[PDB]
């Protein structure tokens, strides 16, 4: 039941491109009558094989359905049609209550994820799939490392808090500050020319393209961040600001941040 066989996959299309894979869609058809369910399939080493051992082990609410593997190995997990929120928000007026709530229900998945001692490393609206219309489900687990310690040894870096920019060390904190900046995509939903590498660039400019992330790191490190989204309440701005302490013990949990994110979830509902 675990495995899939070749010769009953048929391919419909690309879906994207992930962390050390492509992400396609099929059809897994063995009655020949397209009754069968349509499953997302990431394909290729090490690092790999590593994305396949994590999401085995992961069952949550909020994660991406693991539904087996497949002799290329091949990852088949949950089609959601819909897809991203980077591709979903620019094309659907959602408003601010139902993004609080994909916000609450993204810390509950994070919640889960570090407690079985993993952290995420690319926490992103790219990587965060709508399962349907009030249901977000975490995807691309291929940055996922299990924590030895209270950090790993390490690259999106506009999501990326100064510790893990400077010292490369991420902690679970560290997932928290790519919180904040995935609660800055939505509440701007996920508007390219309002997106954290064009405003971060526009504070840096392009002259010295060698010293990004330096001139990254000095600026977060003045405690320069990105600018409060239109329509975004002040309190909402402030939890996002609380995320991005540039200090990583100042900043929540992803338990802390639960029932914070359910009480502000039902003011504006
Ligand atoms: O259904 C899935 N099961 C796992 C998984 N992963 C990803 C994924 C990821 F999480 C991170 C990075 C890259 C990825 F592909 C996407 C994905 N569903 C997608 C659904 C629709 C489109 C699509 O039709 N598009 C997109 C642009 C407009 C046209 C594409 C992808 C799934």
């Amino acid at each position: 039941p675990t495995v899939f066989h070749k010769r009953y996959l048929k391919k419909i299309r690309d879906l994207g491109e992930g962390h050390f894979g492509k992400v396609s869609l099929y059809c897994y058809d063995p009655t020949n009558d397209g009754t069968g369910e349509m499953v997302a399939v990431k394909a290729l080493r090490s690092g790999w094989k590593q994305e396949i051992d994590i999401l085995r082990t992961l069952y949550h609410e909020h994660i991406i359905k693991y539904k087996g593997c497949c002799e290329d190995l091949q990852l088949v997990m949950e089609y959601v049609p819909l897809g991203s929120l980077r591709d979903y928000l620019p094309r659907h007026s959602i408003g601010l209550a139902q993004l609080l709530l994909f916000a609450q229900q993204i810390c509950e998945g994070m919640a889960y994820l570090h407690a079985q001692h993993y952290i995420h490393r690319d926490l992103a609206a790219r990587n965060v799939l709508l399962d349907n219309d009030r249901l977000v489900k975490i995807g691309d687990f291929g940055l996922a490392k299990a924590v030895p310690h209270e950090y790993y040894r390490v690259s999106p870096v506009f999501w990326y808090a100064p510790e893990c920019l400077k010292e490369y060390k991420f902690y679970y904190a560290s997932d928290v500050w790519s919180f904040g900046v995935t609660l800055y995509e939505l509440l701007t939903h996920c508007d390219s020319s309002q997106s954290p590498p064009t405003k971060f660039l526009e504070l840096i400019g392009i002259a010295q393209g060698q010293m990004t992330v330096l001139r990254l790191t000095e600026l977060l490190e003045r405690g320069e961040r990105l600018p409060r989204p239109d329509k975004c309440p002040c309190e909402v701005y402030h939890l996002m600001k609380n995320c991005w302490e540039t200090e990583a013990s100042f900043r929540p949990t992803f338990e802390n941040l639960i029932p914070i994110l359910k009480t502000v979830h039902e003011k504006y509902q």
